[PDB]
């Protein structure tokens, strides 16, 4: 079996083998990259994801959301208060002002220390989740604009035909944006690639693992999990790393940098944060492998997680028990 520790791994494609986005990711999983939860790949030299970051300002976040934390440092949930609109100009000073910018530090190690200490005492402000992209329309190679659809890879394994669409969304952040713990949605895969500005730390469980971070959190956050038995898909939870080794939970964790892309696995729970003004890409995906993971996956109907269009096909056809009462929930 390889991989069998569940370390998280590193790839460096070569502009040949950057050329096949399905087939780099099936060799990465020969490799067990899966395992780990998370992997890291670096682009060839040669690519660019676009020419220049220049002209990018007149973006409008319209809904920034502040991350307002309860709780104790090491265990805290967060809820997200809408604030008015801004351009990404706009929140770049923002980011970098004195009540918000990155302090100083030593390393990538005291910051780490210094977010776990400090950020239940502060609220930044994440614009997260903009329908859009930022690749060159001219990048062939890991446009995130130009993958093969979910809906398509359903259609060539399953045979079934679904409406739905599946584009990218942009997330700008600051210091101590904060994404909760998680899997995504009906446990696809993700990709996020990081294109400018300060590093963003990850934290992941194997997914072989997940149940016990479930079980963990159902004892850490106990009323949560009364009122749904999916509460983690409600997206506001958070644990430190030091509470994840005190109760034994196996995890890993790693630095993306500008310029890196990450890939989260079916049923990899993950949670990090940024280390300053930031902007990353992400989308889902699927592959024949995640087929069966999409059966099994969890679903919130207590109502809160409220989710797109396109995952009432993947629940239908996947899930046509849970179909009705997920759909409850939804409307
Ligand atoms: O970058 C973030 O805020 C969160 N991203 C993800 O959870 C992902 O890419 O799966
Ligand atoms: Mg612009
Ligand atoms: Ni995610
Ligand atoms: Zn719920």
């Amino acid at each position: 079996a390889q991989n069998p520790n569940c370390n998280i791994m590193i790839f460096h494609p070569t502009k040949e083998e950057f050329n096949d986005f399905d087939k780099y990711i099936a060799y990465m999983e020969s490799q067990g990259a899966h395992r780990a939860g998370l992997a890291k790949i670096i682009p060839p030299k040669e690519w660019k994801a676009r020419e220049t970051y220049d002209n990018i300002s007149e973006i409008l976040i319209a809904t920034p959301l502040q991350q307002v934390a309860s709780g104790r440092a090491g265990v805290f949930t967060q809820y997200h208060k809408k604030k008015k609109a801004m351009t990404v100009g706009e929140y770049r000073h923002l980011a970098n002002s004195k009540k918000y910018q990155t302090p100083p530090h030593q390393n990538f190690e005291d910051l780490e220390r210094k977010y776990w200490k400090n950020r239940i005492y502060n609220s930044p402000i994440y614009g997260a989740d903009i329908s859009g992209s930022l690749f060159d329309e001219n990048t062939k190679q890991w446009n995130l604009g130009h993958l093969g659809t979910i809906q398509d890879l359903l259609e060539k394994e399953c045979g079934v035909v679904i409406e739905g669409v599946n584009t990218p969304y942009l997330y700008f952040g600051m210091w101590k944006t904060t994404f909760a713990w998680h899997t995504e949605d009906m446990d696809l895969y993700s990709i996020n690639y990081l294109h400018l500005g300060e590093p963003k730390t990850w934290y992941v469980v194997p997914p072989e693992h997940g149940q016990r971070l479930e079980r963990l959190a159902r004892e850490l956050f106990p009323g949560s999990s009364r009122g749904c038995g999916a509460f983690l898909r409600h997206k506001v939870a958070l644990i430190s790393p030091t509470v994840l080794k005190e109760n034994g939970i196996p995890f890993n964790r790693i630095t993306q940098e500008a310029g890196e892309f990450m890939v989260t696995f079916p049923y990899g729970y993950h949670a990090g944060f940024n280390h300053g003004f930031n902007c990353a890409e992400a989308i889902n995906f699927a592959t024949p492998r995640w087929i069966d993971y999409g059966k099994m996956a969890s679903q919130c109907s207590c109502g809160e997680a409220r989710v797109t269009f396109s995952m009432d096909a993947f629940v239908r056809i996947l899930q046509p028990e849970r179909y009705d009462l997920w759909k409850r929930g939804q409307d």
